[PDB]
C-alpha cells in the first residue's frame, strides 16, 4: 500500500496548573472540575470523557488545541481546507516556490493504471520545466503557480482543538471517503491516539 | 476574468423593514432607545456602530454571492474561515514578448493537461482521481456565504494594495453586490 | 413561559428559486449532477445530505428568531457559538406554593432598588448587578440553517432544562413552517 | 474587581522551537523562506505581519485563562464567539461565595447602594441557601442569585483572538470591572508573549 498521506505533532496545549501535566489530564480535570457533585466523577479516564462525548458536553474538550503538520495535495487540501473550525498555515504564495516533483496519483485495468502514471508523470515534468523556465525569465511566484497541478505536494499546518481533531478523524476515516484522504486523517488519528489515550479509548480507536 | 453573482440575501418579516440593511438598523435602534445615535441618518448610525465595534447588528444579516473564479484564487479565498462555501462536487463533476511567451506556452500545457483529463474519463477513471493533473488556474464557480460584518472585512482586505490583481478583482465584483445591497453600509466606509 | 418569533430568513434571487429551503434543495442537486441520488424527493436528497455530512448546502440559509426568555436559560442559550445574537444595551435600556411566594417577595423588592437606583441616576449597567437570572429578556438569535438543526436536536432531547426544551420547541415549529422537507428528513 | 490566571498554553515539539511565541515567530519563518523581514526581530517580524494581516500564524498557538469575575459581566465575555468556554455546571455546583457590592456611577449616595446591595444579595443566598434545604434543583435554585453573583470561567481562545479581546476590552468606555478583567488578562498576555507585547506596545 502507497502511503499519499502523512501528519507530525507540531504543538498541542499543556496546562500550568499544579497536578495537571497533559492537555487530556486538564480535560479530565476540566470535568470533575466544574461537575463537583456528581457521581459520573468517580469513573476511569476514558469512562468520565465517553460519557461527555455521549451527553454532547463539548466544551471539557475545547479547553485543548493541537496544531500538526500535514503532508498531502492541493487537490485534497482543497477538502481539508473546508474544516472551518480549523485554523491552517501554508507557504507564502509569492516568498515559496515548489520543490518537490509531482508524483503520480492512483485511479480507481494494469495497463491503463501504467499509462495514467507515464501520462501524469509526461506532464508534471512538463509543467515543472515550465514553472522554473518562467522564474529565470522572472514572473513572479504567484503568477507562476497557476500551472501546477492538484498533485502538487504540500505542507500545512492544521490547529484546532480537541473536540474539532474528534469530528475531523472520525468523518475522514469513515468508509467510502477519498483514499489520499483516508491515509491524512488515518495519520492525524495516529498522532491523536498518542497524545489522547484515554479519549481514544472511549471513542474505541485502536493503534 | 474573475465576477460575481448575487444568489441570496436576508429578508427581514417584521413589519416595516423590507431589505437586510434596513434590518441592521433596526436593530441598531431597537437595542439601543435611549441612545442620542438613534437620531442620526442610517449611514450615521451604522458609521457610528463600525467605529466602536458594534459588529452584531452586521451579523442579523447573511448574504451568499457566486464566484466566478480560478482554483489559485480559490486558494485565498477558501482561507476566510467565518465564510461557508458550496462548491462542485469532486466526484460527480467535469470540468512585453515574455507575456506572450508566458500565455502561448500556458495555454499549449493546458490543452495537453485537458486532453489528458478527457482521456482519463473516457478509459473510466473516477472524476476525483482524474482532477488531479489539472492547474491552479482550472475555472472554478463558488458560493460565498456569510455576514455582512464577514463581508465588510472579506472586501476591505482583498481590495487594499498588495492583493493579488485577480482576487482584487474578485473582491471588487463582490464590492460592487455590497454597494447595491447595503449602500447606507457603503456611505458609512466611504465606498 | 419561553417563546419564539421568526425575525428574518434567507430570501433567494435566482430564478426558480423561492424559498431558502429551495436554495438548500438547489445546492443539494447542482452539487451532484451524475448523481443518481439526486433523483430522490426534496426531503430524501436532504436526508441523504444529513446522513452523509454534506452540511455545507445547509449553510447557504440563514435565520434570525427573537427569543423571549430569561437570563438564565440565557446562560446556556448565549454557550451555542456559532450563532450572532443581539440583546439590548447593558448602557441605554432598562427591564412549590412556598418558592413562587418568596421568589415573588425578592423579585418585587429587586425592582424596587432597581427603579430608585435609576430615579438617583445611576448608570443602567450598575443597576444590572442587582438583577436575578429569572430576569426576563429578549434577544435575536441568527444561525445557519445547519446550526439551528443541531441546537433544536440538542435542546428538545430529555435531560435539558424544561425552560429551555419549551424555547427549543418554540424554534422547532418555527423551522418546520420555513424547513418542512428538512423537518421531514429529520422526522421532526 | 476581576482576576486572571493562566491554565494553559500551548507547547510546540519542533527542534529549536521551544513557547507558543516562539512558534508564531517559527510559522512566520517556514511559511515564507524568500522574504527579507524574516531577518527583523521576533517583534519586528510579529509588528509586520499584525500591520499585514498575516493571522494565521497568531492561530497556532492557544491559551486558557480562568477568569474570576460577576455573571453580569461574564454574560459580556460569553460573546466573544471565538472563545471556548468551561463553567460549573448549574446542575452538579453550589454558589458558595456570597454577592459582594458594585461600585455605582452615573459617598453618602454610594453608601445607599452598597448598604442596599448587601441587604438584597443577603436575602438571596438565605433564600438560595432554604431552598436547597427545602430539596429545590441547583438549576431551577439559581433563578433568584443576582447579576453581581461571582463566576469562575475558563477562556480559551487562539493568540489573535486575545491580542483583539485585550485591545477591545482595555479601550476607552469599555465598563470598569471589565477593563480590569482585561487589564487581568493583559498581564498574563504580556508574559507570556513579550515580544508580540512589544508589537503592540503593552508593558
Ligand atoms: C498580506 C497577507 C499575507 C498572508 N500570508 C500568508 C502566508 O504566508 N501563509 C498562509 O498560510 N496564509 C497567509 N495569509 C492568509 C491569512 O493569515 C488569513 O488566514 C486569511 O487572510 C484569512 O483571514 P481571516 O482568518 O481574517 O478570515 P475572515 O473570515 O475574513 O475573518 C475571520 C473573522 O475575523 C473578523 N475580522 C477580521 N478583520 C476584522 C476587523 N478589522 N474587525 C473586526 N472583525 C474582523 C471577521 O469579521 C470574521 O468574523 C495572508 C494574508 C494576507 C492578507
Ligand atoms: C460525503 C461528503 C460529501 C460532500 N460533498 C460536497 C459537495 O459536493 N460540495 C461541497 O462544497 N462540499 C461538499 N462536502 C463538504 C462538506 O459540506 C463540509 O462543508 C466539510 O466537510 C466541512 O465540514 P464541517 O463544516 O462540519 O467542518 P468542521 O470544521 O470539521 O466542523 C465544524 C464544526 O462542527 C463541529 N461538529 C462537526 N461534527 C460534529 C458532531 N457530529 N457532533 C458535534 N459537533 C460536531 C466541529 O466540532 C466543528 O466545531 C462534502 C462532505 C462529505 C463528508
Ligand atoms: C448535558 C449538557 C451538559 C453541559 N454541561 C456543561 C458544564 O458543566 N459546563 C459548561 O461550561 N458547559 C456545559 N455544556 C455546554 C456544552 O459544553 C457546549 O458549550 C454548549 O452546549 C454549546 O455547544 P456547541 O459548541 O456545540 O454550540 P453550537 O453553536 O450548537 O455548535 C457549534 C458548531 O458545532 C456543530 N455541530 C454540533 N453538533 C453537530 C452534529 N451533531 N453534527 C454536525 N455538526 C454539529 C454545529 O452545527 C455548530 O456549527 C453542557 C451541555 C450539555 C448538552
Ligand atoms: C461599544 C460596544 C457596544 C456594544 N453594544 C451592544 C448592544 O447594544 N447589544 C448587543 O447585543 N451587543 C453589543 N456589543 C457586543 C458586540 O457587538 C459583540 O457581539 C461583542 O463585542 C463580541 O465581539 P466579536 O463578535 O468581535 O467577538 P470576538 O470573538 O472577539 O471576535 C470574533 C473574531 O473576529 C476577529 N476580530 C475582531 N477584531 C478584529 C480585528 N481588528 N482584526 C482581525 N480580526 C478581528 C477576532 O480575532 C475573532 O476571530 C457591543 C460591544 C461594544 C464593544
Ligand atoms: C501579489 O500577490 C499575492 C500577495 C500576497 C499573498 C499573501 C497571501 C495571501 O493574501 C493568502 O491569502 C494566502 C493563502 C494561502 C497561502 C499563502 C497566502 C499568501 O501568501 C498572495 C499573493
Ligand atoms: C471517492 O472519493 C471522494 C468521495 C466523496 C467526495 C465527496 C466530497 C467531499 O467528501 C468533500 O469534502 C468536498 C469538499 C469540497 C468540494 C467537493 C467535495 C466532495 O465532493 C470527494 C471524493
Ligand atoms: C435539568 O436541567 C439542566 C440540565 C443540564 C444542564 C447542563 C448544562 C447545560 O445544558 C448548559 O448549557 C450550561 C452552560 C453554562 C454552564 C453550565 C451548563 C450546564 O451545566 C443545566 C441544567
Ligand atoms: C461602561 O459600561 C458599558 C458600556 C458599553 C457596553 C456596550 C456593550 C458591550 O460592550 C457588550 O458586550 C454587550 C453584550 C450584551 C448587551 C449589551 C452590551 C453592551 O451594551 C456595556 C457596558
Amino acid at each position: 500500500a502507497s502511503m499519499t498521506g502523512s501528519a507530525k505533532l507540531i504543538s498541542v496545549t499543556k496546562p500550568v496548573v499544579e497536578g495537571v501535566n497533559t492537555a487530556e489530564e486538564l480535560i479530565a480535570y476540566a470535568a470533575r472540575v466544574s461537575n463537583p457533585e456528581n457521581q459520573i466523577n468517580n469513573k476511569t479516564a476514558s469512562g468520565l470523557l465517553k460519557y461527555c462525548i455521549r451527553h454532547k458536553h463539548w466544551s471539557i474538550f475545547e479547553t485543548a488545541f493541537m496544531t500538526l503538520e500535514l503532508k498531502t495535495s492541493r487537490g485534497i487540501a482543497a477538502q481539508v481546507l473546508r474544516h472551518r473550525s480549523f485554523h491552517f498555515q501554508e507557504f507564502s504564495q509569492r516568498y515559496a516556490s515548489v520543490m518537490e516533483t509531482p508524483p503520480p496519483h492512483q485511479a480507481r485495468p494494469e495497463d491503463d493504471q501504467t499509462w495514467w502514471a507515464t501520462e501524469q508523470e509526461k506532464l508534471y515534468a512538463q509543467s515543472m520545466e515550465l514553472y522554473n523556465k518562467a522564474l529565470e525569465k522572472g514572473i513572479a511566484k504567484e503568477c507562476a503557480r497557476f500551472i501546477l497541478p492538484l498533485s502538487t505536494p504540500t505542507t500545512i499546518y492544521m490547529s484546532g482543538t480537541i473536540r474539532d481533531w474528534i469530528h475531523y478523524i472520525e468523518l475522514r476515516t469513515s468508509n467510502g471517503t477519498q483514499r489520499e484522504h483516508i491515509d491524512l486523517a488515518n495519520a492525524c488519528k495516529e498522532i491523536f491516539i498518542k497524545e489522547f489515550p484515554s479519549i481514544a479509548k472511549a471513542l474505541d480507536w485502536v493503534h
